[PDB]
């Protein structure tokens, strides 16, 4: 059992200790489509250095979670190759931005399950015993079995890493928080298409006594786990 | 009977090129004393009520336009069962830390408890018969409610969002609806937050990647479209 | 106090070998005039109310035992918003075809509408403060409600089911809970149906494949385990 | 291109008076060796496979008719992630009690595990590209899946149900769909159960209260309505 994390705006978690038997690290969408050359985000013309800066810090947190025996869950955003799970508005916006879901680029069909751009990057590769969530939306709970995996393991606390801070990570945090999960978001293990959106996404969590949970740097988590 | 697109950011809304009132709902989120009035939850935490109240008059004019065109209208209230059976202990603990514990007695009764004066919808945007009210225990209006059943029964595909706050309840509801494939518009002058920088960032987040959560617009741009049949 | 297993079909319930009141809820499903009283929905369709009412007094004895042991108690009411925004058109059409249209005026007010006399919980099993009531628009108590939030907030893992009808609202709620991993017991003498053969078949369906939906028991065997 | 009602119990189905293939899906539930073939889960528990297999050839004729009319077709497989992360401990314990533990090795590989021979859809009703397959960890096809997203994206309002077993996976899926407002038909000769009395009672339960869960029909009456 571990102590609290020095976090914003309260010492996390609210109940005063971290139990690996009730805590999961979530790694959200570390895929070429969100952080690598030739994928979805690169094809739209965004700066990949903003999404990639969280990769090596995430690998150090993943190693700490594995050493403490906490649950580890990974997510991949993606669609059935027949696109039966693709809403027409999501498709139309991706075409408007110059990177249509299902269209072929340097890393295969954009955001399609089984394609090279959709795979988890090797810097944070999963291992046996770490379930992978395949989500068709931004939030990892909707149209998945994530809540069943968490409730079966008795998980009450989540530590969030991955990309992007303001889209998939924030949506997943908001979904978990409404169900009563106690959530921490790591500031140096997340990133966005705009630095001001990354910073605003983190400061939004801290209002009203910690409306969505708390924020911390990975250094503050690693100090609590040591 | 069908209306043109809205001049919106970052695309002319909606994506399918017209607004049909038979398939469109206006959502009014949490226009309650607890979020925008003296003596409630937000006031007791020490935030500036002028930031949350400025969207009330514009919302009333959009509500009038929705009623005139025969759109669906749905209202939401955040709040808890008086026995607090729907209150997660972390939500309760943070509200106490912020100096406004849910269920504690203040100037407007028990904070965020269903049936209390602070929890009522303010009269400037009072519901009418035929405009369902959602009682939500969380920030998103879909979780632990019948909202998705009400929308699917009426054949709703498109949502127009107003209410408070931009970055918490409104954004959570927009993200939930968007993942299910609803086409959503958020009105910039009919929403507000505890911090102006968070209000502005919440709107600009919508506009990335071709409109990742939908589009943004001023109520003037919506009212112009609702005076232009095609 | 922690209690031993219940003599149940097809295994001594529950699977994990003890009953902890801190993690167990008694659910009372739809004990309303619309399902078990004169002038309501079920009476207006022409079904025999003695089939649905026989479980009322046994349910009151189990409710007393649940309150004595400090277990969670949750009640359900099936019903609709007065504006009928939560009423699917197929559910409405079938209720009209059966001679008891939802929302139509009958001897106990508008049929299956929230706030109407026929919709109230009957006094034999009146709720107490601290026993949450679920308002469900469907047969299953989880769909379009906050039930799963109430159960997870209290740390509930085990459910004991009573109420009506065995084959419709009770079975649908049991199937929904079971898929989420809740461990469920259905009481044979505290439930009932519009047809006795459907009541008996609904109970036997639970018992297949090692207890596919949980187990069945008589209230006497639950009260024996609780030492009442 | 729009079809008339099916002669069904207890009303001519559907309630709105016609069948539009653009808004209708045929669901094939759990036609797997684990539920209907030698060496699988149901066989290892000692139940009579002739009761679950009798609906296979009628189902194949209905699948051919659905393909000809351009209806949506959706298939389901019950089963678990190979790491068993989606397996509740009560489900596991009961399967061991019944002598067929989920994840244990039997004649067709690991019982109810995704990717194993006993878990595959049997060839008589093999899926085709553009007929989505649901992998469900529970009895109801909606819980912990993307089924509701697939149906709402296609504009589906009406469901025709086939598969096994009548009283477990088929009934649970019918009850879940009905509460959301889907209009459902269950085919009596394209379903089956571990007990014939449970099959018959599961069909009769649908028919009460003016059709509380929908209606029942024979394949013959559906194929007559489709022409």
């Amino acid at each position: 059992i571990y102590s609290t994390v020095n976090a914003n705006p309260y010492a996390w978690p609210y109940d005063g200790s971290i139990d690996p038997a009730h805590t999961a690290l979530i790694l959200i969408d570390w895929q070429i489509d969100f952080c690598g050359p030739g994928g979805y985000v690169d094809s739209m013309g965004y700066d990949l250095s903003l999404t990639r800066s969280g990769l090596e810090p995430t690998a150090r947190v993943l190693a700490a979670a594995r050493d403490t025996g906490m649950t580890v869950i990974h997510t991949r955003e993606g669609h059935r190759p027949d696109l039966a799970d693709l809403p027409p508005n999501k498709r139309w916006r991706s075409a408007s931005a110059g990177a249509e879901i299902g269209s072929v680029g340097p890393c295969g069909r954009i955001l399609v399950r089984g394609e090279p751009g959709w795979e988890i990057v090797p810097e944070v590769a999963p291992r046996e015993g770490e379930p992978i969530i395949d989500k068709p939306g931004k939030g990892a709970f909707y149209a998945t079995d994530l809540d069943l995996l968490l409730r079966t393991r008795g998980i009450t606390h989540l530590i969030l890493t991955g990309i992007t801070t303001d889209v998939s990570v924030h949506t997943t945090m908001r979904e978990a928080n409404d169900r009563g999960y106690e959530c921490l978001i790591l500031s140096d293990c997340t990133g966005a298409t705009d630095r001001k959106h990354h910073e605003a996404a983190l400061s939004m969590v801290t209002m009203q006594g910690g409306v969505f949970g708390a924020t911390a740097h990975s250094d503050d988590l690693l100090a609590a786990l040591g």
